[PDB]
């Protein structure tokens, strides 16, 4: 009954090598999850509004108006790389593997303990009390991944963790007409309420079965099996200038040295080749016809509005703009013995050259008078709209049928692993937040909640909140994430870039004298691959 | 023989309930189709040229220039929702069923009657004459959905209807350089004839078989079978702002009313999460990363020109830009007792929030100093090219690899049901005119004509038009259009928007004192669905 | 054995007729290939840096700065139409076929002869020397289509050819800030070096097994089988204005001649139809709701900057911009008896009307008042950014989900046949340079070299380059390429445009007085096809 | 019953084609005026000996 344990701790990573070059990587994780009771048992609808700061002109991007259903439940989320892989295993994966397939995911809650607090304080075991656990096997609830806010389980096996109090967006209608510093007057800035057509009030109790676990009980999610396409751990460097056959060089440097360039022998208007410029005889590396377009230029720092307020248009890649910035706390990589409230931050400067350098772009007139006059070219120095700070590249969009693009790299430790595909009829080609996209269904979210230990005084017909015995739970969570990965091959003569310890990064990977630990970010897409 | 009927009028619709929550909806439609003989038996080539109205400057958008091959044949087109379902049936579909598939379509012409007019007028039956009937099973003829002109069969089972006189576009070449009022001089508004490379002249006689039905026998089309992807009768509300985990709220409200907002606890630069703004520490609902972009800004009221003159660039989702405006006559929904040429009109404001609100958009500089100065933000108040009426969002496109979109909702009664997919090598994601799109083949267009009932005076070598006995026919047409649809389930606590008779809309659904009838538009995506 | 011949020349085209209107076209091509020894045996990294030309302001598009590995091997590339089909066979293909599949490809080297030169010049057979032959079956090396540079095998069977010296792009980092004439000073124009993360050095010696052929031996590339989607040899004349049912004409013309137009009978504001304009009652051929968008506008002559320097952003289809312009030499179509270095050129004006006419574009305000005032309309004549030459259509992009597009047409003789699909995670819709794209694997590149005939004086410790017995090889190359094409059917009444000989082009196709030859370009997509 | 031809020679042969001159012989007029014009039956050359 009470006295017998209900599952073994396990945080080992198993590397089951197979011939034909594949490895089945089984990341086991376990944590002690601590769960206080809810602040209130009721479901609440809370409207956030920050007109106190957004109504100041120019602060348009600081909009936080939204409506959310704050729930009495907490969510246990393992959807982040740091939950599964320590730095050494991640080093092995990035340094040796070439592509990475996510295979399966499973979860267990075991060794549940329930304790009452009495008050000096004394702690009493509630052998009769119970922990509610619910699995959204059918994904009826809104998908609410916690890595976006840095609220997943902790990344250290030996520290307890806490689950995030769960909430989801309710519908609101809001408009915020933008304005600059020195605008003549107060812009239109109001919250409209909500549309009856879009009301969606979800509850765990009506949506999913809820298991009650006392002390001896276990909950075990059966193995979810993914079908996701591979993530590739090797970046592409070939931009459009470096696709295809280079021009033949007649003048080769006959004294080997840095300053001794080679020269194409033939004048620029007398070369052979193909250009996509029907009226231009000059064949140059800028003009010559490549097969297609790598990357695309996007309107950078463009905010677009609809019924629920303004939001940034996301970008697939960056040079800066576009590169993601992760801000995170002490459970998720910041040095655990820091005292401050300020989060740790990095921006992931990805290796891949799919981005654009907008300071070098231009458009010039169709006539192509070659040493261009001012009237025949539009540069990034030139205004648009009369504004000196905004140039044409800010409003430019060169996505097209010829665009080629890469899926987003995995960002260790804070980045997501999987994401649910949109229910839209026309589905986005990639997601900017996760490398793998569940196409048909995704793993069930796991919700937890400690039951009400009522006092003797309860009367449902009283207006006041129900009195509850102050209770908390600690339960051990375990999970197993299976990947299938391909080992790399040495195509080139030269060696590749590899993650390695060095004198600078040495003390990031080991604990300090007073016990503190950190996890620095480590790049994934290290080895180069041919684009074409 | 002559006196035996050859078919049953049937305008019922059965709902056949299959296992596992599917309903096979069999829509039967029957119509008495009345057909006058053609104005001329010869195929004509006619150029329309409103140079007079487009030469006055500013009237560029009123360009009606086209060439077409006026044809003796007439087309029976049943490709509109109103031909099949009445308002009660449409209510039962949309209020209760979540997705809808096409299954099959078939047609029958039966009970042909031929009559001749002689001068007072005496009407006499011609048992020897024949209705010429042709089916383009192979889709060799140019496709012409009659819904875009509101020339489908009538939507009332009792009234007789008429088929559309058939015609199809011919080649032509045109240039219309645009011009505002107050332009110095006349633009080059000229018609260049037809490219010989592009000539296609089609005739029913040379292309498809033809059946000479007479009064005593039927024509029947085999059961065509669709393979289209499901149209979904439910709408998505979630803007980018409403995807993912909302921020945690630390100060929940303690009293009722709209004044009691809840507040996020920590300062915007000390919050935690993932933004896609590498140089910016502010994490806000506008700046926080989302999986992908729902909807896209498109350059609104952009007219774009090809060899065949200007046309509007279509837009996939409206907010009134984008939303379709239907103009229709007394066969097809207008109150039949009204006088006057003027059509009735509605604009279909769809429920879905995949649109944009252009006045709220803005673009600002990479540096992102927070209270943005005038020189550093381009607003919709700012003129492109010095034109005060044309702000940047008119000339602005944000389609990209992250755009997600829904298919167009069904529009009742005038919207198309199915559409033929293009024979392009690269095919569009969606068609803006119908929910279902035929992937490889589509239902054959049914062409009808009455044979030349000649007089004794005929001489083919005479230049003048042939003398014909004035003939007309009535033939009963029977269609059967089968759907398969899934019954909805109540996942939310709250109820959904539903179509209902009420005191306002009551008398739209019953005939008037002198028997006038109308069919109002009814919204096809009522129940909300979970995008993420 | 030395003297036994090891193959047979074959340059025939067999048209083999299958069931159901298919034709298996077996193009055989045979050439004599002449290969001198490499200039030096070592691999050379060379950087081209033409700062002398581009440091002059406005010479931005003349950027030729790049790095490459100059490799001693030479590439034998048959990837062009002229290598396989002569003008008569191409006439038969374009005039009689409708779609053209690509089936298989195989290669052979046979009748190798090696010779050496001794000083008058004496030519001596090298019975013991060998020709190195290497097939990259796995595509380890970068794909390198020689047709982009016009360095394929020559198109005349009776004339010898030389293979291209192989080279491939190394990585380089570059910034080139653009400038117009009379910019204040020298802008940033610098070569940064190479990123170590992107270095890739490939040797044929390590990546492929190298065969050694002396004289009596052969190498036969086994049959590679493609899986490419079909190329269509018909062109789409319909643009958006010619999709759907034309408006009904009440006023048909009653007399002959182009100056007797027909007229639509109903005023534009009392006209039935559908429009994507919620606030506009005017239904007209510009505004009527078409199914989708055939073609798209793109920013014309837009140059975009990557990490490696500016490049021309490509366009899918042209009207001009977008139409490819070829420059080609004596082996590849120019008059073979001409003096001078200048290449022969053509611009391939494709027959398909999917392109745009930017001078006909206009954008007008959402209110849509008809005689548009200057402030409410933006025209292609209006300046943007204060520049008079550049207008909004240079910045504009209409690409959206509704875009439909055609694949790149074949260009006879200088265009490619196949190209390798990019290894990116999201791949382009089409390629602008080859009609067929290999889906997963593409036929192996064949690299050839003559092995070193060292002198007796060789010493690897010597500072100077090695000494070699001057040697060269002639080897006969044969290839077989199989297509599968569908014969056309005469759907129209009218004849189609067809390739023909006539008095203007008569002496292009037959040799001249002193034996000169040329191959004039021939258009592929002749017969019209209907989209809709 | 007819035999499809074969391209024996290097050069392109004469072929029947629509062009700017003969275009409106093969499509009707304003008032249904229709015509058919003579088209040459024998176009490809043949080696007699």
């Amino acid at each position: 009954g009470v006295g017998i344990s209900t599952g073994t701790f396990n945080n080992q990573t198993e590397f089951k090598f197979l011939e034909n070059g594949w490895v089945e990587i089984t990341a086991n994780s376990s944590r002690l999850v601590h769960l206080n009771m809810p602040e209130s048992e009721n479901y609440r609808r809370v409207v956030v509004n920050n007109m106190d700061k957004t109504a100041v002109n120019g602060n348009m991007a600081l909009d936080d108006i939204h409506a959310q259903i704050v729930t009495p439940w907490s969510l246990v989320d393992a959807n982040a790389w740091g939950v599964w892989f320590n730095p050494g295993d991640w080093q092995l994966i990035v340094n040796t593997m070439s592509e990475l397939h996510l295979v399966s995911f499973e979860q267990e809650i075991f060794n549940v303990v329930l304790k009452t607090v009495s008050e000096t304080k004394v702690y009493n075991n509630d052998l009769t009390a119970s922990l509610m656990v619910a699995l959204d096997s059918n994904n009826t609830m809104p998908f609410t991944p916690a890595a976006m806010r840095s609220e997943t389980l902790g990344f250290y096996p030996w520290k307890p963790t806490i689950p995030t109090p769960w909430r989801y967006y309710f519908q609101w209608d809001r408009t915020l007409i933008p304005s600059h510093t020195g605008t003549s007057g107060t812009p239109t800035n109001i919250y409209h309420g909500t549309d009856p057509d879009d009301v969606q009030f979800y509850t765990i109790e009506n949506s999913v079965p809820v298991h009650l676990l006392r002390t001896g009980d276990e909950f075990a999610t059966g193995t979810f099996f993914f079908d996701c396409k591979p993530c590739r751990l090797t970046h592409t460097w070939q931009t459009n200038r470096a696709l295809g056959l280079p021009p033949f060089l007649n003048s080769l440097p006959q004294s080997e040295g840095a300053t001794n360039f080679g020269d194409i022998g033939v004048q620029q208007d007398k070369r052979r080749g193909v250009t996509q410029m029907g009226n231009t005889n000059y064949i140059t590396e800028a003009t010559i016809m490549r097969p297609a377009e790598v990357g695309y230029s996007a309107p950078y720092y463009s905010f677009e509005a609809s019924t629920q307020g303004p939001f940034k248009t996301p970008i697939a890649a960056g040079r800066a703009d576009g590169n993601p910035r992760y801000a995170f706390g002490r459970q998720h990589g910041q040095k655990t013995t820091t005292t401050g409230e300020t989060p740790e931050r990095f921006t992931y400067i990805a290796h891949q050259d799919t981005g654009r350098y907008p300071e070098g772009d231009w458009i010039q007139n169709i006539n192509f008078n070659l040493p261009v006059t001012n009237d025949n070219v539009l540069l990034p120095t030139d205004p648009i709209g009369g504004k000196t700070g905004i140039n044409y590249t800010n409003i430019f969009n060169t996505y097209g049928p010829l665009t080629a693009l890469n899926n987003v790299p995995p960002v260790y430790p804070n980045g997501q692993i999987w994401d649910k595909e949109f229910d839209t009829d026309l589905k986005p080609r990639l997601h900017v937040n996760a490398p793998f996209v569940c196409q048909n269904n995704c793993p069930g979210q796991l919700f937890v909640k400690v039951a009400p230990n009522l006092t003797n005084e309860y009367d449902p017909d009283a207006s006041a909140n129900m009195s509850r015995i102050v209770t908390y739970s600690d339960f051990w969570w375990k999970g197993k994430l299976v990947f299938k990965a391909k080992l790399r091959a040495s195509h080139t003569w030269n060696p590749i870039q590899q993650m390695s310890i060095n004198v600078d990064n040495q003390f990031n990977y080991v604990p300090s004298n007073i016990g503190g630990m950190k996890i620095v970010y480590e790049k994934s897409q290290l080895a180069p691959r041919k684009l074409y």
